[PDB]
């Protein structure tokens, strides 16, 4: 016992003291130092986490290799096991494996935060299969979350593994030799002659026991009851880290070959209750390759689950058992298990019994027929009869890895060769708190015929039977009621099609008759060409990648976490507000005093400078007397380890006395609370306007808020000196200047006395323009008062509930316009929901309004701005900034005219664009309008005109299923609004041999940045870029800098360097002269004997800004970037879900500096846009406390999730004379664009509604953002959406 | 190391801008700051850095009179903010060559 | 006979032959190119404090 | 060295010549190898550059 051995990257491990509380990732960091795997959420959803796993199996003796989420996986399970990680694969310090050389070669990774995990995904597959399918390249990535490349660059690298300009060359990749593998560990192979023995670890609290025979699992478990069994953690993991569990003894019976075995019996296939999905998803597949189709229709409903289970990760740990026995009222499996009587086979010392799963297996909420003694040894999928039909349908939020929101098993047994029901089973998982059968509604069924009838009946019955109360948990009682209804309804049309033969249906049902189905990708980009004649050398204009791509591909990139810590470095642990509105009446930490480890707890006493922080001094540090929101930081734990203090943080108690508290933007509103006094700017003659306008259009709009998720959560690092209040600090940050001041002006000590220092951010998207400040100012604190140098790295739980997110907008218009569809009039008054705090909330309110005319001409508009002062965690800035709303709000109105006119809507919008000299509303006149020509070629490469007919067509023959197709276009204000700002320093030094050395007041977070610097200074001093070097941002180089926002960052931080690049070459000519045919190298050693500088500044402030809302002038941008996007959806009208089937994108980045960063960032910020008005979507209760806090309930976009056919391409001949090197700027505008998605489903909408619902083919129906599968499926009203007062009205 | 190089050189940058050395720090000496630097030797570190300090603060001094003209009685702090606002650069090299 | 004799730390990044040093003496110029020539990396790789 | 240590920083003491003037014929480390805590012995074998 005691002794846990495994291997990590060949190199043996022997841990003599295994805690059974520690997880992979955190000994793999900690205890190996090992920093390529990253922590990205913790609950298993984003795959940063991603390792390999090799063992011996014995049964196929035989080596088997899969994938696990390091943050799940204790170490206690891995015993005898060889890990891999990134690092063990390859590096830049040696080679890079063909993987790793391919991702980041393909422009596949960007922050790369995301990149080591999903590089050991596509490890892992390779190791499984050498030359994998184009689809089951696509399938290892089902546990995998990227936020910055919309995917589709990751997935064209890895597409030379199956089986004008370019991005990258697949011939120059290197080819993948597994004869040249890491072997698997040699000793570890001999050791799997042993028998294996009983372990024993005793961790801080728990004690884990790795049986090794069934007979000792009885005994175990026999000797202790209350004991938990533990096989692959994904369930008892999140139980312990989020739901504040201990279960003090744990049991894994995983080595025990009963719990393994499979067999296949006359009634159906066995499986042992270790036996991991992904081995029976494997085992079941091969079973219906090889049996009859009707002998296999409960597995292929089996399967049908498997393949939205989760992910491989996921799928390679999880046992069959632990999905039944925790009792999940969303488990999927269980719903398929009841309906089809699987046969459960439970033990105990001494008795034995089995019995087939029915409705009185889960008593009661997570409870099962177990005893305590007893524990699932097997179960048996049954084998398929004849007259015997099943079906299994699941529907979420996000098709990819999700929780369901009613999932079932569905089975049917009719008399020999009849229609005639003999057994009937509907089982549902999301109606309940525990796994129901719809008895009631199935008994009525018995003997009845399979017809428009049964279907008639049963969807009353499931009506009445599964009714949901108002209070319902979970809410969406609508759509969930209606999903039984049509799922029913689709196993309705499923068995009559089967019980059609073949060796029927109507014509446009059979559609709905069939399982999800992914069409072949196929991808296109196109960029310009670099003149024929530019120097090899002058990389601007070239597709070069990422400078850190292979680091980040590496785990070499080293992010703030990674850093090493100090001997005596503490942690520390924010400790939050759980009311949304209240008094503090008194703190105790009685009880975090007791954790082990504990050093102090801080508050807003403890600091020295003042409370007083954030952008308007209107926030504190720590909050005093009243909390004003639900996560908003009373104080802070600090403890010896990440653990201890966030134990200790957990326990300490405050007592509130609630204040009357305003949620929502009405109450607002209502309460009259808002920031600051409204916001406005208006044109023309309104009352004129309508007075003159055909038709008028009145209505009201919301978009949901959004999370930036970037992959790394926010993190500091304080190290205090000891001498003059001087610290350091190692930031995730956008904005180290704010840093600087706000942590200076807590402390109370002189800005120079603090240094911030930004390597790089995994992810920024705003989330980091300013809220990164709530956290190092508390680490300060706790360094200030230790001494010691502090860290904390929010989890993404904390992060999603403190950072803030994007703005939530509510829209209150009205249109009027001509027959024609020209508008005439325009009045949209906008509301945000701003936070307990200011923040940025105004400034995003005004790029908002400079924002509501998108790209259209409007003669009479007004548009009005409040800011919402709610008791909702302070939201920020977002990619976008307030832009995208106004966009949507914008094209919302316009879709609206394009319908009550009865005109083609690219039709309305062309007629209404803008045009080359006109004037915004913001009077600002358009130069170099290129919309048009965006316009022109989409429309063509598109081919928009010839695929609406093939969508009408479609939604002719097509009954259950609707397609839509929607041109959207966009421009973008260039410059921040806040003038001021348009600053941008740099420091350059040229070293005596000739190294440069390069520092901006610009910081990375995968944008490629400080890339598109070296590119800059390397095409300015005339050198390679190999001499160029940019390590870092730091205060102390180039201070008082703006934040990294407003896409600007490359057109002022690109001007410095510029500038600083002239000022050396003007210092060294007098020696290139002297020296004509000498090297750059000789020039530079002449200039430093000459005693001449090689060290100067750069700076640049843009010309001619400054807007006054007073006067409605001034210019508010320095120019505009535009882009249209084309995109055409596909619905199921019976579900909610949808695929994106193709997107086309042309953007005027005008000459762009690097076509490969640029275009990444359009399909990146596409990406992010579709997800913000169809994907994403955060949910709070009435009080305010958020309920989504982790991807497993916040879907971003996944792999699966972007359109089909990605098509990109970036308009030709167009250079922007207003910034450097005739480049526009590229971050945010193209996020918009992802509305096309929305409008697209919007359309094909109106085609269900005009296919079941009102004949009114000018109907105007709201969607709100986003247009979650909920919004959709309600919109598309039928007899199931559809389907007793005493007296009435009349 | 001991001769209070850094205290000097505090000095006369607190009689080139004309504040008190209690607004001024020197923090260390870095090679990403300063790149090339001859080693602190040859008794002319004073001389030599004095110099260079000196000019730097000229150069700061020459880019913030415009705001100190506009605001005779103004503060330091009012005129650095005023710099910061119109977006002049508060950031300047110093060198000097014997 | 300086009270504190000579002293050196060396912290390795791990990226791009990276290193930061926190050196006793009076020559960082001479610390930087020398670690340089050493480990055979661009004299901007290396920061000496 | 009043700079606080990492958790991972590892200590250096060199090795020199004990004779004025001489060839190096060979050099044993069996006997460090053996001192617990010992990482490894560096020699001009091991630098890069
Ligand atoms: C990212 C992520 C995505 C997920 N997606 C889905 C999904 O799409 N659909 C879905 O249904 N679930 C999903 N889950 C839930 C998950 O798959 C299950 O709870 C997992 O199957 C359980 O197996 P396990 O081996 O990990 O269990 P464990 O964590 O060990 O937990 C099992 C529980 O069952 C008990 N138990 C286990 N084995 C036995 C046995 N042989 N005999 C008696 N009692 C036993 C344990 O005591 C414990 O209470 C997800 C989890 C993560 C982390
Ligand atoms: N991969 C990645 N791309 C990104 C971000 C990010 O955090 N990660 N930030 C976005 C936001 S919000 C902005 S304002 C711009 C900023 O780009 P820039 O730094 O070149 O000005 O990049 C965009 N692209
Ligand atoms: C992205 C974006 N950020 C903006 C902004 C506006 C005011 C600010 O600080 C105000 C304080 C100093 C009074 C800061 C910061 N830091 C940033 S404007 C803008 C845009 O896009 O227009
Ligand atoms: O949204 Mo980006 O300006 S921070
Ligand atoms: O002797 Mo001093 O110049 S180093
Ligand atoms: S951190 Fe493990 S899946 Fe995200
Ligand atoms: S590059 Fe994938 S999450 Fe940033």
């Amino acid at each position: 016992a005691d002794e846990l051995v495994f291997f990590v990257n060949g190199k043996k491990v022997v841990e003599k003291n295994a805690d059974p509380e520690t997880t992979l990732l955190a000994y793999l960091r900690r205890k190996l130092g090992l920093r390529g795997t990253k922590l990205g959420c913790g609950e298993g959803g984003c795959g940063a986490c991603t390792v390999m796993l090799s063992k011996y199996d014995r049964l196929q003796d035989k080596i088997i290799h899969f994938s696990a989420n390091a943050c799940l996986a204790p170490i206690c399970t891995l015993h005898h096991v060889a890990v891999t990680t990134v690092e063990g694969i390859g590096s830049t310090k040696t080679r890079l494996h063909p993987v790793q050389e391919r991702i980041a070669k393909s422009h596949g990774s960007q922050c790369g935060f995301c990149t080591p995990g999903i590089v050991m995904s596509m490890y892992t597959l390779l190791r499984n299969q050498p030359e994998p399918t184009v689809e089951e390249i696509e399938d290892a990535f089902q546990g995998n979350l990227c936020r910055c490349t919309g995917y589709r660059p990751i997935l064209q690298g890895f597409r030379t593994f199956a089986k004008s300009p370019s991005l990258f060359n697949p011939e120059e990749f290197m080819p993948l030799d597994p004869t040249q593998e890491p072997i698997f560990p040699p000793e570890l192979l001999r050791l799997k002659d042993v028998p294996p023995k009983q372990l024993r670890f005793e961790g801080e609290r728990v004690t884990w026991i790795q049986a090794s025979t069934l007979k000792e699992l009885l005994d175990l478990k026999a000797q202790h009851p209350e004991a938990k069994l533990v096989v692959g953690n994904t369930e008892i993991g999140i139980e312990m880290k989020f739901k504040n569990q201990l279960f003090p003894m744990i049991i894994c019976p995983a080595w025990i070959p009963e719990l393994n075995a499979v067999e296949h019996g006359p009634e159906g296939i066995s499986f042992g209750a270790a036996c991991a999905l992904s081995s029976v998803e494997k085992t079941l597949l091969e079973a219906v390759a090889k049996l009859p189709t009707q002998k296999t229709e409960v597995f292929r409903g089996v399967l049908e689950q498997l393949r939205w289970f989760a992910g491989k990760q996921v799928k390679s740990v999880a046992s069959l058992g632990g999905n039944i026995i925790t009792a999940s009222p969303i488990s999927d499996l269980n719903p398929v298990f009841m309906a089809s009587g699987t046969k459960l086979t439970i033990v105990s010392r001494g008795t034995r019994r089995t019995v087939p799963m029915d409705h009185t297996f889960f008593p009661s909420y997570r409870k099962t027929l177990l005893g305590p003694e007893e524990i699932l040894l097997s179960i048996e999928i049954p084998y398929s009869r004849e007259d015997e039909f099943f079906s299994a349908f699941k529907q979420a939020s996000r098709r990819e890895d999700d929780i369901a929101k009613v999932t079932c098993g569905m089975r049917v047994l009719f008399q020999p060769g009849s229609m005639q029901v003999k057994e009937l089973a509907l089982c549902y998982g999301g109606m309940a708190d525990r796994t129901i059968s719809a008895l009631k509604t199935t008994q009525k069924q018995l003997s009845k015929f399979w017809n428009e009838k049964l279907l008639q009946d049963v969807c009353a019955g499931l009506a009445e039977e599964l009714s949901l109360s108002p209070d319902a948990p979970g809410g969406m009682i609508e759509f969930r009621r209606t999903l039984t209804l049509s799922f029913f309804f689709k196993f309705y049309l499923t068995v009559l099609k089967k019980l059609g033969k073949d060796s029927k249906l109507d014509p446009t049902y059979t559609s709905a008759t069939l399982l999800f189905q992914k069409h072949p990708p196929a991808n296109i980009q196109l960029f310009q060409e670099v003149p024929n004649g530019q120097s090899k050398e002058d990389t601007v204009g070239r597709p070069l990648p990422h400078l850190a791509a292979a680091m980040q591909a590496s785990g070499e990139a080293v992010y703030c976490d990674d850093i090493p810590r100090y001997e005596n470095e503490l942690f520390l642990r924010l400790v939050t507000s759980t009311r949304a509105h209240a008094k503090i009446k008194s703190i105790d930490v009685s009880e975090a005093q007791k954790v082990p480890g504990f050093v102090c707890f801080l508050s807003a006493d403890d600091i020295p400078g003042s409370n007083e922080t954030g952008l308007f001094n209107d926030e504190t540090v720590f909050a005093k007397d009243t909390v004003t929101c639900v996560g908003h930081i009373i104080g802070a734990v600090v403890a010896d380890t990440p653990e201890h203090a966030e134990r200790a943080a957990h326990v300490v108690k405050v007592t509130y006395e609630d204040l009357p508290a305003i949620i929502t933007i009405e109450d607002a509103i209502k309460n009259n609370s808002f920031y600051g006094s409204e916001l406005k700017i208006e044109k023309g003659d309104l009352k004129k306007g309508f007075s003159e306008a055909d038709n008028v259009v009145s209505g009201e709009l919301y978009i949901g808020g959004q999370d930036h998720f970037y992959l790394e959560t926010h993190c500091t690092i304080a190290i205090p000196k000891g001498e003059e209040g001087e610290m350091e600090l190692f930031v995730s940050t956008q904005n180290a200047m704010k840093t600087q001041s706000f942590v200076a002006k807590m402390l109370g000590v002189p800005v120079n006395r603090i240094l911030v220092r930004v390597k790089r951010m995994g992810g920024g998207f705003g989330g980091k323009e300013t809220r990164s400040t709530l956290v190092s100012v508390a680490v300060a604190l706790a360094a200030y008062k230790t001494g010691h140098p502090v860290r904390c790295m929010l989890d993404r739980n904390e992060d999603m509930l403190i950072t803030g997110g994007r703005h939530p907008f509510l829209a209150r218009y009205k249109v009027g316009f001509m027959k024609t569809g020209t508008i005439v009039a325009l009045e949209v008054d906008h509301y945000s929901n701003a936070g307990n705090s200011r923040d940025l909330s105004h400034s995003i309110m005004e790029r908002a309004l400079f924002h509501m005319d998108n790209c259209y001409k409007i003669p009479n508009i007004r548009g009005t701005g409040r800011l919402c002062k709610t008791n909702l965690s302070s939201n920020t800035a977002f990619r976008g900034f307030g832009g995208p709303q106004a966009l949507f709000i914008a094209e919302n109105w316009m879709s609206e005219v394009a319908v009550t006119c009865g005109l083609p809507a690219e039709e309305v919008r062309w007629k209404n664009m803008y045009k080359e000299g006109d004037l915004t509303h913001f009077n600002q006149r358009l130069e170099g309008f290129s919309v048009p020509r965006c316009w022109d070629e989409c429309l063509k490469s598109s081919q928009y005109y010839a695929r609406k007919s093939e969508v009408d067509k479609f939604n002719k023959e097509n009954c259950w299923k609707k397609r839509g197709l929607c041109i959207i276009p966009t421009k973008f204000g260039i410059s921040f609004t806040v003038p001021f700002l348009n600053q941008a320093g740099a420091l350059i030094h040229v070293y005596t041999d000739g190294s440069v050395l390069v520092s901006h007041g610009g910081t990375e977070m995968g944008q490629g940045l400080h890339t598109k610097m070296v590119q800059v200074a390397s095409k300015a001093l005339k050198i390679p870029i190999s001499k160029i070097y940019i390590s870092e941002t730091s205060t102390n180089t180039v201070p008082n800098s703006s934040p990294t926002a407003a896409s600007v960052s490359t057109d002022i931080y690109g001007q410095a360097v510029y500038e600083a690049c002239q000022t050396i070459l003007k210092r060294l000519e007098p020696f290139k002269k002297k020296n004509p045919d000498g090297s750059w190298e000789d020039w530079v050693m002449a200039a430093y004997q000459d005693r001449v500088s090689l060290s100067t500044t750069g700076f640049y402030r843009t010309p001619n800004l400054g807007y006054s809302f007073e006067t409605n002038s001034g210019n508010a941008f320095h120019y505009f970037t535009y882009g249209v996007a084309c995109s055409e959806v596909e619905i199921d009208c019976l579900t909610g879900d949808h695929k994106n089937l193709r997107t086309d994108i042309v953007m005027d980045v005008g000459s762009s500096l690097n076509p490969a960063i640029d275009i990444g960032q359009v399909e990146g910020a596409f990406v992010q846009g579709l997800g913000l008005f169809t994907l994403e979507e955060l949910h709070y209760s009435p009080e305010g406390s958020l309920h989504t806090r982790g991807p497993s309930t916040y879907k971003i976009p996944a792999f699966g999730s972007i359109p089909t056919e990605f098509r990109v391409s970036l308009l030709r001949d167009c250079p922007n004379k207003k910034a450097i090197y005739a480049s526009k700027a590229v971050g945010e505008p193209p996020l918009f664009l992802g509305a096309s998605v929305f409008f697209a489903i919007k359309d094909a909408i109106r085609a269900a509604r005009a296919q079941h619902t009102n004949n009114n083919t000018k109907e105007l129906f709201r969607l709100d953002s986003p247009a979650t599968p909920e919004k959709i499926r309600n919109a598309c009203v039928d007899k199931f959406t559809t389907l007793k007062p005493w007296s009435l009205r009349v």
